[PDB]
């Protein structure tokens, strides 16, 4: 239309419940292999606006199918691991033309990507 919603999957991990306009990427593991999500970091591009990227603590692990979220300081998410990862730089996105999300995996290759690309969107 003028707002097309798009997401894209390495398997192992989908962006399930990808939640408009800045609310939350709601994240799970559809193939069944074990990823180590403290090997992550989630980067965003905004537009022709700021580089961001939200890195992830040397611990935890991703199971074959469970799930997980993460998100922004302010869109109705709470501080709340290894379930809900809420960064601090950002408290959503507040304007955008073209977003662009993903998630980088457990040994830094892009397995999980969010894009929401609104005006001028070809």
């Amino acid at each position: 239309s003028s707002f097309s919603q798009h997401a894209r999957t390495s398997g192992r991990v989908a962006v399930e419940e990808v939640d408009e306009e800045g609310k939350f990427v709601r994240l799970r593991n559809k193939s069944n292999e074990d990823q180590s999500m403290g090997n992550w970091q989630i980067k965003r591009q905004n537009g022709d606006d700021p580089l961001l990227t939200y890195r992830f603590p040397p611990k935890f692990t991703l199971k074959a199918g469970q799930v997980v979220t993460i998100w922004a300081a302010g869109a109705g998410a709470t501080h709340s691991p290894p379930t809900d990862l809420v960064w601090k730089a950002q408290n959503t996105w507040g304007c955008g033309n073209s977003l662009r999300t993903a998630l980088i995996n457990s040994t830094g290759e892009e397995v999980a990507m969010r894009k929401l690309v609104r005006s001028v969107t070809v």
